[PDB]
């Protein structure tokens, strides 16, 4: 029953996919397993690249195939190359980059809570046992990740387990456990961008649409709750052509839904100070003074948002 | 005339292509079929992966090429790998993922009805004959299916049948008869995003599109019923970036035409009102009133684009 | 001077490339042409598949390579087979999907008349000829073409004709004839989703655009067909967000300069209004009332596109 | 010192990309250059298609590659054929489409001058000579180019011409001087749409915009220039939805430019107008009544961008 | 321990993706080495092109892969091809067009300051040592670089260097030590496009802004800067159709916060003038004289954006 030693390089991970939940992965992939001692020319290593690989295939060289369990369709090898001993042991080193799926909840959205995964299998091979996994998180911490979309939290975790099929072959005399590779890589969201040119407008927005209430008129209060009305459409707008498509809500697209509300009871509020009186166009001397009593009906509001 | 046992484990459903009626399904593909017996290396099963099944093939062993009928162009095969068995039988397991099409009516859009499809059946093999079909759909029951966008119904539906090709080839003796499986899997669309972010802004608008009648003056009515025009075309705007291109009218399209309707009715009316008197500036006392009678007019016309 | 019969069968036109003129077409072809006699292992038809193709080709087989003339760039085979037989003919099947190329005129925009064309010709080869062409339309007429961007006309045309390439080679003695099929398929577009989500809010917009006569002040008809202009602009900008770009002024491209144009008119008049007195703050009495004058001066004036 | 005579048949010229400058042709490449005579079978030239002419150059046969050298990273090769002949000389047909690279200046937008280019040159050999160059432009003079985006102007222009590398070999003796042909074909952008859905439009914006100074009040000059602004950056938004991303001004987006110009130009003299006087709120009796003075000091200003 | 001479031609340096830090190159890569000496026929270097090469590997022939350590995925090597020497000596030269990955800081925008890395490095090979590196810049100096997005600063670096891996093999008596060049590439953004159509035009609607002040009413003062508050958004959507989508925030990104800060400035003294008096309707004399105040308070709070 084989030892595979695996040891897998990560280089990059960028481009996320956040509606089909897919992040790409650049890097290498090590696997050495020890085989029947073999006569290699000199009495140094072989070395057997690319082309060369599938030839020594053809001749009865076994080497396992290891399917990356949650790619997207298949991958982007680059140099492949088997390093042959003469004790037996033989190396294969192969550089890759291709995407990945995981579970990923966007919901929190410009502060992101996010976990990268990788996971390794051999195809066909029951026992062939992977032996320990190594993961080399080349780029750094805290660094300049100020440069980079997300920070990592964050040093590889590992975690080789048995998983069991229970949808078998006609082989069953215990025959359904293969060895899995699980890598993991924790992430957060720099929530810069999104909140300087995102929240922060959105809210300048949400609270000069209050001053709607420093009207004199009732005319020019509900006149100007309209041109209101469609700053935040137009604002909406805004974050349809920078923010990531979602099948659900995430913190921004409330806000955005908030400020219609705001808007939706100032005219509410508007409409009835002017038709709740005693003595014709007589405004509701109190409720037009609600002035300062929903921007902390807002924030208050506002705090059972962040339950 | 050859027995196939088919079975397909669907990985992921993903990626609709809403105009051309596509979607994208990753999985293995299972095949198994008894041949003629066979010395395998020690008494053990042979398992022979990708560039060697060539090989095989190349030296005499039969495999079928089986197709899927309602792909789209030809699909990305991962890992392929035959297991052959001393006594005979042939297990053929490879993972793919590709594009496929079905029929597809998102008239009735964001509350989706829906049902992604797989269509096999031998290439070229009039008698051999799929013996019976499995179908492993990989999540469950009580979810997170709010992280995704598609709620599945749904177990998997199968179907072994027997399709006749009307025109054939010069044989004819009772040789039209191919044996296709047919996997049906149902779906429903997750219309969170869209009934929060979409639907109830959208009546937000139609809602205080109404409040043009409780201005005073005629010139107010009127002149403020125009920036509520091109309220709802940024609105129909920002619908057409997040909004997936179809070739007929979806439920939210419409709404957005009752919005344009709304408001030319209203700058109808509200011009009426002006011109319906005696001799002069007397606007129609009793119509410029209709205050809360076309909104009513509205969810009366509303029972009728979804009855 | 060899007999081919073709047998193409269409599956899916799908995906129209309304900048470049090229749509896609996924389908089957099959070719049959009989040769020498043949010893086929039992005595019924010998079948070949997918890899197993190139190396009779290498044994001598002559088979034929045909050319999609007017395709792009070079399509996607799917599944190929060469059916042998023992009493010489040879049946080639192949399933496709690629990109072809036809000119298409998309000026009478929203209501469109198209044809797609499929140009199959031998590549290489002088004196061997198209016997007869079938097409298989798979896609059915009254249906359920509402799903469907197209519906076709529309059973397929066909055409085998003899072509003659001037700029020939160092053979002339009567050597520059090639044989081939040409299938054609009209269809016409849906008019749907463009009549109701975008002429008719269209006309809306442009119709509202004239209640700017029944305002009083002249400040305010002058004001007022401001945000008019803009309206329009907002408006076109929902055009470039959903129509398809392309090099001419289509139907839809038109009815939106006219409203450019409508209002630019009425900035024009309500100007001359106030300015053409016999007096000095005297609006023209009569001018000014236009009211429902250049409203049949559009369903009029500009209206000669059925000329 | 080998001759050899190519033919190209240029067959589409699609796809500009502006930011990138580069293109696609589809089309066909004809060479032929003569060897040493052969015993074909029959005495009638040979076909060598597709996978076979790859088993002639491992038999001996020499095949030059042949370079384009301004293609982008490497063609999409369709059907090969090698047609040899008795005595000796050699025809390779391949059909092809790829993207190529030019210079092009784009500044002059829709009203463009461009021309398409292919530089065909042996990879790796210095004396074999491009014997003499042909050029098959298919798509015609006087035509239906109202359907096309771009004219042609033009037949195509040929040149053969040698080239030098400085930095050449260990090969000296006189060794560095490469065989190429060098493929021109004129065009010009068809200023159709561009004309009547863009030019025409931002003037009438441009121009409207002037009806500014036919308002009363200060107060109506003021606010209404505002609007006015805006109707700017909505129409220079929906410029950038339909025109081409480019790194320099072009003439569109200059008249873009003068559109912002005229209006902060609006608003320094509407504002001057009315603090510029003698006895208090006295509006500048004849700044004022630049009212058709800087229409024509834009038709002024404006004729000395181009000419 | 074998030397290896490398010159690498860059062609084109073309398409920055800006997100994925990203950007592509096409050019040649040539590595000459010197082997056992041969017999050629003739007595002149053997030209071996393409499909040949892999054939002299089969036979033994040592060619090493070198890999482009930053390269994304793996590139489109065009035409390869072997030229052997009679005294041993080997060149190779391929053609290639590939996208690679550098750090970038795009923060300072469109006055940009960027370098273009290629990074080879032999992937299999510890004790063979890249001699010397030489790069051939075509594209030129002062020229025409306005047609260009980017200017080359620049003639090219080089850095053939050693680069130890820590995590190395089952061979350690000394072998971690690998031959890397390095090619750096200086280069700066064509601030053009960016500073015309783009810093200017927000500056006038910046500026503009202002005269918000120059309004005699407190109505008119307020429902002003309405209207420019969400001139701001519409100008913000222009940004979000052109500029380049990125991670944090640029100095344009920045120049539309500051506008809505300025308004929100504006929106917040308007109103304090409004209620700072002794009793009744008196707007706060001077305040409202900040008409040239905070033009100078904002040309002196974007001014501290530098220092």
């Amino acid at each position: 029953p084989v030892d595979v030693s695996v040891s897998i390089f990560i280089n990059k991970i960028y481009g996320v996919n956040t509606l089909e939940q897919t992040y790409k992965v650049d890097g290498y992939i090590v696997a050495q397993w020890t085989g029947k001692p073999r006569k290699t020319p000199g009495d140094k290593p072989l070395i057997v690249e690319n082309t060369q690989i599938e030839r020594w295939i053809n001749n009865g060289l076994w080497v396992p195939a290891l399917e990356f369990i949650n790619v997207v369709g298949s991958p982007d090898t680059g140099n492949k190359r088997l390093m042959l001993f003469p004790d037996g042991r033989v190396i294969y080193n192969a550089r890759f980059l291709g995407s990945f799926s995981n579970d990923m909840d966007f919901r929190l959205f410009p502060f992101d809570r996010q976990q990268f995964v990788l996971e390794l299998e051999p195809f066909s091979y029951n026992n062939q046992q992977l032996r320990f996994s190594d993961i080399q998180v080349y780029t750094e911490n805290i660094d300049n990740e100020e440069i980079d979309e997300w920070w990592i939290r964050g040093k590889a975790s590992t975690h080789i387990s048995d998983i069991r099929y229970d949808h078998l072959s006609s082989v069953q005399p215990n025959q359904n456990e293969f060895s899995r590779i699980t890598v993991r890589i924790d992430a957060v969201r720099n929530p810069s961008y999104y909140l300087w040119s995102f929240i922060l407008p959105l809210g300048l927005i949400i609270a000069a649409s209050w001053s709607v209430f420093w009207l004199e008129s009732f005319s020019e209060r509900l006149q100007t709750s309209f041109t209101l009305m469609s700053t935040v459409v137009a604002y909406a707008l805004y974050t349809s052509n920078i923010l990531p498509r979602l099948p659900y809500t995430t913190v921004i697209d409330q806000m955005i839904i908030a400020g219609y509300g705001s808007i939706f009871a100032a005219i509410l509020l508007i409409i009835f100070a002017h038709h709740r009186q005693a003595n014709g166009v007589e405004d509701d001397l109190l409720i037009q003074r609600c002035r300062l009593a929903f921007p902390l009906g807002f924030l208050a509001i506002g705090c059972v948002l962040v339950i």
